[PDB]
RNA sequence: AAAA
């Protein structure tokens, strides 16, 4: 199974855009984000539940709305890394999109990909930042969505073993 | 010399906020950004023109307006790391603010700090994102500007010698 | 998705 791992922020369209980084799409899409109300899950649940062959989940860093100090970041990172281990497939490395969330959320996800492994680690950028699924598809058909591979990450099998 | 190194984006207020990460201020602030016309330095230059004793410079990634693909990122990263070596002080590590620019710009800056060294690597966060100098001074008074330390970076003395 |  191809599995996509993503952080999310306010812009609802980055995870859907990231879902199109690969022609086949993805079998599983998993999101990690804060408890902030600046993240609205409804658009994500609507779109991904309407796709037939896709397992979708949103995991919140429970009790944390914002990363405002060092303890917040540490708590977020601990929850993200355990989440990464839980959601990644058993016989393959996941795909990882970094574009969602705040910079430090994204950098923590990059570090996780480096330690545990990622088949692909990528940014998605949009010329005109589509606001909804219809504009996303319009942007895709016009070649206005760009995917930037930051690099394959082998990770350490000695760390992937720890998921048990 | 306390020196601040910063990526810059379209929110012109992150660098003047970062200037206040340390009570004694910075003797030098150096900014690196893209060559896109969507970069308006005016409010940035206003702030440091009212601190004429601070050494201040803006360096552009000549020819690169955006990071749209892997070659764009790689060219950005090579100039950024050259500039980091050029700007960092001779006998102590610089301070590094990560909050400006797009995520990939910021990740490349953090990698440079990891490699060449940084006394401090921090994000600057604002409760309500000032848009102008007066709003920022108000937010600083009221403690609405937050600073997150991501970590001291010793770097490698063997790489620092290469500024020769 | 250039302070989410």
């Amino acid at each position: 199974s191809r599995v996509l791992l993503c952080s999310a922020g306010h812009s609802s369209m980055v995870v859907p855009e990231a879902f199109h980084a690969v022609p086949e799409g993805f079998e599983e899409v998993h999101v990690f984000t804060t408890d902030s109300e600046k993240f609205n899950p409804v658009v994500l649940n609507d779109f991904f539940h309407s796709l037939p062959n896709v397992r979708f989940s949103i995991t919140k860093c429970h009790g944390l709305a914002d990363i405002l100090n060092e303890r917040d970041f540490e708590f977020y990172q601990e929850m993200l890394w355990q989440w990464y281990l839980t959601k990644m497939p058993d016989n393959e490395l996941p795909y990882v999109c970094l574009s969602g969330g705040i910079k430090s959320m994204s950098a923590s996800l990059q570090k996780a990909a480096t330690l545990f492994g990622a088949q692909s680690v990528f940014h998605v950028l949009a010329d005109n930042n589509p606001r909804n699924i219809e504009e996303m598809f319009d942007a895709l058909q016009k070649g206005q969505i760009h995917f930037i591979e930051m690099g394959y990450e082998p990770g350490w099998a000695a760390l992937r073993r720890l998921k048990k």
